[PDB]
């Protein structure tokens, strides 16, 4: 296997505006396919790339800046991963590509939505088009967004190709908190992959030893790569100084969770979660993190000169952990000379309560994670088992406050995301999964329990465990439109677990 920790840690230059004023900040990116070395052994690999880079340029924005992104396709017309024709039916392009802004509190013209899609150059358009450049008010809190591919029936594939980048929200108030900044806030996007030999990316073409009822190609309901990257390098290392650092730590994996820990024993301080600041810093000895999960974190590195030490993974991906592959993430290595002195702070009191809100209870919404099979015999995973296509039942009024339960009799963690809003956990409780299958009903098996610190803050992807129910309460604002609520493990989403959620103006 390839060997580890012999490549710096890249971090993506920040964009910079094609045009600027007080009003209005404009940027233009353009997707390209590309070449880069992933390792240091590697021959270079073949990518599709936000400015012919992965990944994709960090972005950098105030609170309120009124920021336009003009998203180009310049891709081959034919995609170099195998794209299943069968998961959806539409004269259409085979590489389509729509940019979202996960996070970003965006008019819905301008979220990314899946049939909002374009070719080269706007050749061809999807029925929910409308603009070429996308608008980002930014009127939202300071918080770490990540971008990437979103396009109906391919987001797997996109995203798998190279298609992320990080966003990252200053808001101006969170200044005076000192928390590290500049060179010692670093955007870290972890992303599993399985290279071949001659450094091409592999995906898979079809299920492990396939039944001749399936198609060819055909989409797999899980991937779990045998190499991790951060910022595209295989098990980089970062050499840091021996003081504070801040990290935001961003999911952009198809299927994988990791569980974050380091090596040496060392704690992890939280200051933030998808939605923004928590409430108050939590320490933390380890984390889990599923898909586009993002956890803004403190490390403190000043009693640790001279020392290396790993950022090491427990969890699994279709097996138990491999102590020489994808128990390791990457490696810092406490060596660099201080700049100056860390005049960073690490404070206790970061932002307000989500509980000090007490909006009233519009809609209690019942949700619950199924599926089907298909002519093939293949896993069809459907929300509330509904299709993307069937008619919108999620219909949230705009302004007004909802708790979402989501009940999941299934095998497995689904990370749910809901487009627009972040929202706030309000407990997890289990419940006869055989009883619930059988009969439809609901019987709990355990009291409900309150979220862990972690999760006291504002979420918008969350995870939601087999054999329990998951409430959630959102607020649906401030932009009424049409969004979309899904799985995000790509390979669920791709097939067939999204739905359209209509925020509505009456
Ligand atoms: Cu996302
Ligand atoms: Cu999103
Ligand atoms: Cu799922
Ligand atoms: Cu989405």
């Amino acid at each position: 296997t390839l060997e580890k920790f012999v490549d710096a840690l890249p971090i993506p230059d920040t964009l910079k505006p094609v045009q600027q004023s007080k009003e209005k900040t404009y940027y233009e990116v353009t997707m390209e396919e590309c070449t880069h070395q992933l390792h240091r052994d590697l021959p270079p690999t073949r990518l599709w790339g936000y400015n012919g880079l992965f990944p994709g340029p960090t972005i950098e924005v105030k609170r309120n800046e009124n920021v336009y992104v003009k998203w180009m396709n310049n891709l081959p017309s034919t995609h170099f991963l195998p794209i299943d024709h069968t998961i959806h039916h539409s004269e259409e392009p085979e590489v389509k590509t729509v940019v979202h802004l996960h996070g970003g509190v965006t008019p819905d013209d301008s979220d990314g939505y899946p049939e909002a899609w374009f070719s080269k150059d706007f050749e061809q358009t999807g029925p929910y088009f409308k603009r070429e450049v996308y608008h980002y008010p930014n009127q939202q809190r300071g918080a770490i967004l990540w971008y990437h591919d979103h396009a109906m029936a391919l987001t797997r594939l996109n995203v798998y190709a190279g298609l992320v980048g990080a966003y990252i929200i200053h808001d101006p108030k969170e200044k005076r908190l000192k928390l590290p900044s500049d060179e010692y806030d670093v955007p870290l996007l972890i992303t599993d992959r399985t290279i071949n030999e001659d450094g091409s990316l592999f995906y898979p073409s079809a299920p492990e030893n396939p039944s001749p009822s399936l198609p060819n190609p055909s989409i797999v309901p899980a991937f779990c790569g045998e190499t991790i990257l951060v910022n595209g390098k295989v098990w980089p290392y970062l050499e840091v100084e021996p003081r504070k650092y801040r990290f935001r730590v961003i999911n952009a994996s198809n299927t994988r969770t990791y569980n974050l820990s380091l090596d040496n024993g060392g704690d992890f301080i939280q200051i933030g979660s998808d939605g923004g600041l928590l409430p108050r810093s939590v320490k933390l000895n380890s984390f889990s993190l599923a898909p586009a999960e993002r956890y803004d974190i403190i490390i403190d590195f000043t009693a640790y000169e001279g020392e290396s030490i790993i950022l090491a993974n427990s969890a699994g991906c279709g097996g138990d952990v491999n102590p020489e592959t994808d128990a390791n993430i990457m490696q810092f290595r406490v060596t660099k000379p201080l700049a100056q002195k860390d005049e960073s702070r690490k404070p206790k009191y970061l932002a307000s309560y989500p509980s000090v809100q007490h909006e009233r209870i519009q809609n209690i919404r019942t949700l619950k994670l199924a599926g089907t099979q298909d002519e093939y015999g293949r896993p069809v995973l459907l929300l509330n088992n509904k299709r993307w296509h069937d008619p919108v039942t999620e219909t949230p009024k705009v302004g007004t406050t909802e708790i979402w339960s989501i009940i999941n009799p299934t095998r497995g963690t689904h990370p749910i995301h809901l487009h627009l809003v972040s929202f706030r956990v309000l407990d997890r409780r289990p419940f006869d999964i055989a009883r619930y299958q059988e009969s439809g009903e609901l019987s709990y098996t355990g009291p409900a329990v309150p979220p862990p610190p972690s999760e006291k803050g504002w979420k918008d992807t969350i995870q939601a465990h087999a054999g329990e129910v998951l409430r959630i309460a959102a607020t649906f604002g401030p932009y009424s439109g049409r969004y979309v609520w899904h799985c995000h493990i790509l390979e669920h989403l791709d097939y067939d677990m999204m739905r359209p959620m209509d925020i509505t103006d009456p």
